[PDB]
C-alpha cells in the first residue's frame, strides 16, 4: 500500500529528527557525521518509506547548507555519511571518542 | 518553536491514519470524501504542523493517482476539511455514528 | 529559512504537475522527454528548493510507475530527460516535429 509506505516515511522523519535533535542537545565535536549516519540508518530500518523520507530530507538539507556556504567537501563527507547509514553500514563507524551511551 | 510543530505534525499525520483505517473499517459506499475531509480537518485543529502534515499527505495521495492514472474531487474534500469546515457535509447514508 | 525553500519547493511543483498535465492534453507522440525536461528546467529556475521538488517529483514518478508497467528501459530515458532539464539544458533539444508554441 502507498498507506504503509507513508507510515515509513512518516517514522524515518520522525528518526531524522531525533538525530538533528540529538546532535544539538550532545554538543559533540565532530559528531554531525555520526548523527548524519544514526538518523539514515534509523529511518531507513522503518522501510522503504522510510528510506525515501531519508533520501529526501538529507538532499533537502543538503540544498540549505549549500546555499548558506557549506563547502562541497563538507557535503559530500556529509552526503557520504547519509548513505552510509542508509544502507545499513554501522553509524558507529562515524561515532567520535567518549560520545555518550545515550546517543 | 520547531519541536511543537513536528509534534503537530506527528498528531496530524496519526489523524490521517486514522481517517484512512475507518475508511477501510467502516466499508461504506460513497464514504472516501467523508474520511478524506475528516482526516484534514482532525489533522488540522491540532495546529500548524498537522495542518502540513495534512497536505503534504494528500498532495502525496494525489501524486500516486497522477502517476498511475476523481483526484480533484478529492482534493475539494481534503481542502474543505483542512480549512476548518464540517466533514459531515459529505457524510454518507447510515455511517456509523462512531466515524 | 527554509520558508524560502518551501515556497521555492512549492513553486517548482507546480512546474511539474504543469508538465504532465501538458503532455496529457498535448496528445503528441515522441514527446515524453521534452515535457519531463520542461518541468524540471522550469522548476530548477524557482531557486534550489525547486530543483530538490523536481528530483524528488521526478524519482517518485518512476519509483510508483513500476507499478503500471513502466519498465528501466523507457524509464532510465524519462530520467535522462528529467537530469537534462533540471542542469538547465534546453528541453527543446527533445522536441518533437510541430509542437504548438503553447507548449
Ligand atoms: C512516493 C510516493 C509519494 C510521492 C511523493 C511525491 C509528492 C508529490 C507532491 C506533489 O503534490 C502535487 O503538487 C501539485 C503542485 O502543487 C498540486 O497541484 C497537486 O494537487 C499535488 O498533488
Amino acid at each position: 500500500r502507498w498507506v504503509q509506505f507513508m507510515k515509513e516515511a512518516g517514522q524515518g522523519s520522525r528518526d531524522m529528527w531525533r538525530a538533528y535533535s540529538d546532535m544539538k542537545k550532545a554538543n559533540w565535536k565532530n559528531s554531525d557525521k555520526y548523527f548524519h549516519a544514526r538518523g539514515n540508518y534509523d529511518a531507513a530500518r522503518r522501510g522503504p518509506g522510510g528510506a525515501w523520507a531519508a533520501k529526501v530530507i538529507s538532499d533537502a538539507r543538503e540544498a540549505v547548507q549549500k546555499f548558506t556556504g557549506h563547502g562541497a567537501e563538507d557535503s559530500r563527507a556529509d552526503q557520504f555519511a547519509n548513505e552510509w547509514g542508509r544502507s545499513g553500514k554501522d553509524p558507529n563507524h562515524f561515532r567520535p571518542a567518549g560520545l555518550p551511551k545515550r546517543y
